[PDB]
C-alpha cells in the first residue's frame, strides 16, 4: 500500500486523540509543537506546508485557534472539520472575551468521548478505504476513556465539597471542575493580550484567604510568576504545573490525552493532601 492518509491537527491533545483513532493506517501530525502557546499560535511557514500536504485537517473551534482562520485563508483544497460539534459550550464570564465559549472542552474525560465520535467521523468520511479501522479503533479508545471516570473521581474523594477549589493561572478547567465539583478560580479567563491581571491577582489572593484554599497551579504554556505571586501573598503553596493547553514531548512526563487527564488530577489531588513534612506533636 501507498503512503499512509495523513491527517494536520492544530494542536497535540487533538493530534494524540487522533492517533489512537488512526492506529497504524493514517499519520497525524500537529501544527503548534509541545510547550507552545495555542490561542495566539502564529503559524510559519512550515505550518502551511505541512497543513497544504493533509488530506484533513481538524481543529477544536469555540474560537480556541485565534489564527485559524487567517491560515485556513492559505490552504487551498484540504477539508477541514471541527472536532467539538456536539459540545455543550461554557461562557466566559469576565474579561475582554466575556460571552465567548470557553473552549477548553477536552478537559473533561466524557467530552473526550464526543470529540473521539466527531474525530472518528470525520476519519471515516475522508478515509473510507479505512473505516472499519477507525470504528473499531475509536470504539477501542472510548473504552480506555470511560475507565478512568472511578479513579479520577476516588483520587479526588478526600476533598470535601466545600474545600474544592481550583485556583489556576489561566480559567482553562472549567470543564473538568465542573464534572468534578470543584469551583474555579483563575487569574485570567483565557490567554490573550489583556489588561486586568494584576487586579485580579489581587481579587484572587482575598478569595483564597478568606476560604483558606491550600494550593495553587499553573499551566505549561504559560508563565507561573502570577501564580507565584499568589502564593508568595497567601501562604497556600505552589501546587506545580498542570497540563491542559499542550503535552509534553513523546519522552515527557505528558505524552498522551490520557496522561494529561491522570497528571493533571493527580497533581490537583496531591496539592490537597496532607503528605508533607510530619513532626509528634
Ligand atoms: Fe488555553
Amino acid at each position: 500500500t501507498a503512503k499512509k492518509f495523513k491527517v494536520v491537527t492544530t494542536f497535540t491533545i487533538i493530534q494524540d486523540i487522533a492517533q489512537n483513532i488512526a492506529g497504524d493506517v493514517a499519520v497525524v501530525e500537529s501544527i503548534t509543537k509541545p510547550g507552545a502557546e495555542i490561542h495566539d499560535y502564529q503559524p510559519t511557514p512550515r505550518d502551511i506546508v505541512k497543513a497544504q500536504s493533509a488530506d484533513l485537517i481538524l481543529w477544536n473551534g469555540m474560537n480556541l485557534e485565534r489564527w485559524f482562520e487567517k491560515f485556513f485563508e492559505s490552504i487551498k483544497d484540504v477539508p477541514s472539520a471541527v472536532v467539538t460539534a456536539g459540545i455543550t459550550p461554557l461562557p466566559i464570564r469576565e474579561g475582554p472575551y466575556s460571552g465567548i465559549a470557553n473552549p477548553h472542552a477536552w478537559m473533561s474525560p466524557s467530552n473526550a468521548l464526543i470529540y473521539i465520535e466527531n474525530i472518528r467521523k470525520a476519519l471515516v468520511e475522508h478515509d473510507p478505504a479505512h473505516a472499519e479501522t477507525y470504528n473499531r479503533n475509536a470504539q477501542a479508545y472510548a473504552e480506555k476513556i470511560k475507565a478512568l471516570d472511578a479513579p479520577l473521581r476516588e483520587r479526588l474523594s478526600r476533598i470535601p465539597a466545600e474545600q474544592r477549589w481550583l485556583v489556576t493561572s489561566e480559567g482553562a478547567f472549567s470543564y473538568l471542575a465542573k464534572d468534578y465539583g470543584f469551583k474555579e478560580v483563575y487569574l485570567w479567563p483565557i490567554n490573550a493580550e489583556q489588561q486586568g491581571i494584576p487586579q485580579q491577582v489581587r481579587h484572587v489572593i482575598d478569595i483564597i484567604r478568606e476560604n483558606k484554599i491550600p494550593v495553587v497551579f499553573s499551566e505549561s504554556t504559560i508563565s507561573d510568576k502570577p501564580a507565584k505571586q499568589v502564593s508568595k501573598e497567601t501562604g497556600a503553596q505552589y501546587g506545580g504545573v498542570l497540563y491542559v493547553d499542550s503535552l509534553s514531548g513523546e519522552k515527557g512526563p505528558v505524552p498522551t490525552y490520557i496522561s494529561l487527564i491522570n497528571m493533571t488530577v493527580d497533581t490537583i489531588a496531591k496539592g490537597f493532601g496532607q503528605l508533607e513534612h510530619h513532626h509528634h506533636h
